[PDB]
């Protein structure tokens, strides 16, 4: 028992900056800073922004603020807190049938509001800032217009696919690929998202 250690929490080590006229990544933590506190749970760096890149002490991934809760993947955050100027910060939302997770919206960050348009003309951001025209195709489903390698979309769960006026429609969750090649996405309804909320 006194051997048992304990997971870090995640850690928010950049954003991606959609505020001017071109969308670009920005790292605000390296890799020693992230792992130094991953462990004490304590960030004191100033968060902005919308979407943040965040990383465990094995993955990198991205989280999006939407209504005030910084949502991202199951699949990888787990279960872990993330870390706040005050410590460690217990998740406010968790649903692992959904692959979904919560907590409250950093301060500082700013908030995507859940869409109402009903257009099925999306965009995916990605972790490296591209953004990726998606058709809406379903419920939880869009297809890529221009198909391209999955490793092009690795990383980027946790990311919003967002409507033309820049509204949140999801959460990307998956990749469907073909023979390496994907083709579409999953994500979780922003709507799921509202009833859990
Ligand atoms: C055939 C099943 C289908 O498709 C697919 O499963 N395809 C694969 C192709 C992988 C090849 C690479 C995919 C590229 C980008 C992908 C965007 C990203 C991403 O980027 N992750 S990541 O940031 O790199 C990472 C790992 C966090 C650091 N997601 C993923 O990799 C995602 C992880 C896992 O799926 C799930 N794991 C869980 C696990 C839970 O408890 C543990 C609970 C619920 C849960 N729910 C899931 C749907 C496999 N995943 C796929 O995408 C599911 C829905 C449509 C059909
Ligand atoms: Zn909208």
């Amino acid at each position: 028992m006194a051997s048992m250690k304990k997971k870090g929490s995640v850690v928010i080590v950049g954003r991606i900056n959609l505020s001017g006229d071109t969308a670009y990544a920005q790292q605000t933590r390296g890799e020693e800073g992230c792992q130094e506190t991953s462990q004490t749970g304590r960030d004191k760096n100033q968060v902005e922004g919308e979407v943040q890149i965040v990383s465990t002490a094995t993955q990198t991934f991205l989280a999006t603020s939407i209504n005030g809760v910084l949502w991202t993947v199951y699949h990888g955050a787990g279960t872990r807190t993330i870390a706040s100027p005050k410590g460690p910060v217990t998740q406010m939302y968790t649903n692992v049938d959904k692959d979904l997770v919560g907590w409250q919206a950093p301060q500082g960050s700013r908030s995507l509001t859940p869409c109402t348009c009903g257009s099925s003309d999306l965009y995916l951001v990605t972790r490296h800032a591209d953004v990726i025209p998606v058709r809406r195709r379903g419920d939880s489903r869009g297809s890529l217009l221009s198909p391209r390698p999955i490793s092009y979309l690795k990383g980027s769960s946790g990311g919003p696919l967002l409507c033309p006026a820049g509204h949140a429609v999801g959460i990307f969750r998956a990749a469907v690929s073909t023979r390496g090649v994907a083709k579409a996405v999953a994500f979780i309804p922003v709507e799921s998202l509202e009833t859990t909320m």
